[PDB]
């Protein structure tokens, strides 16, 4: 995924998430724009934080953040975010986030061309994209957010096995169900792996659209 609709509305992310937006993030979100993103608690109210999305290694020398800036880091492959030099240290030490989304989109080919397809809830909540979040340093030696969403395979997904151009391994993010939402963002390391799992196909409602 590398485009989704960013949960704005205060009320809705207060209901669901038990945080409130920061600043103002664009509704309509891509890669490398700075989003928003939730962490665990600790002025008793959440308040979601402001990063890059697309994470950039932490310990990034200003000599190199050009480099690291073009990679794609918006996705993480959870069967290696333990080991890349990307994503490792947030792994490691469970810094786990969830990105808030009133949807996604994946490209559809099947009509032989890139078809943008809207996914949502058929109950009608916010999705709560399981991720990664980190720090790094601009030019400037100022910490910057960053985050990602974790990504696992989606081959045999009876929703998802048909998005995405065909000759390419198919990959989905992990959408929390609501009763995970707290454990995850406080979840061991040792334990990350028992949450990265498929949302159910039948509760999401997928629709052709024209951005």
């Amino acid at each position: 995924c590398s485009h989704y609709q960013a949960l704005k509305d205060q009320e809705r992310m207060r209901k669901y998430f038990a945080a409130h937006p920061s600043a103002e993030v664009p509704a309509d979100m891509w890669p490398r724009y700075m989003g928003a993103f939730i962490r665990r608690p600790l002025v008793p109210e959440r308040e979601a934080a402001t990063g890059r999305w697309g994470m950039i290694p932490p310990g990034t020398r200003p000599e190199k953040l050009a480099e690291a800036s073009k990679k794609n880091t918006s996705n993480a492959r959870s069967e290696t975010a333990h080991q890349l030099w990307t994503f490792r240290n947030a792994w490691a030490k469970a810094q786990h986030c969830i990105i808030p989304a009133d949807a996604i989109y994946e490209p559809d080919w099947r009509s032989g061309k890139a078809v943008p397809t809207r996914f949502t809830r058929a109950d009608g909540a916010p999705l709560g994209i399981a991720g990664l979040w980190d720090r790094y340093r601009n030019a400037a030696g100022e910490w910057i957010d960053s985050y990602t969403m974790l990504t696992i395979n989606a081959d045999d997904d009876p929703l998802f096995r048909d998005y995405h151009q065909a000759g390419k391994e198919k990959r989905m993010v992990v959408i929390l169900p609501d009763g995970a939402y707290g454990d995850w963002l406080t979840a061991p390391a040792t334990d990350t792996r028992d949450f990265l799992l498929p949302y159910p196909a039948d509760r999401l409602v997928a629709a052709a659209v024209k951005l």
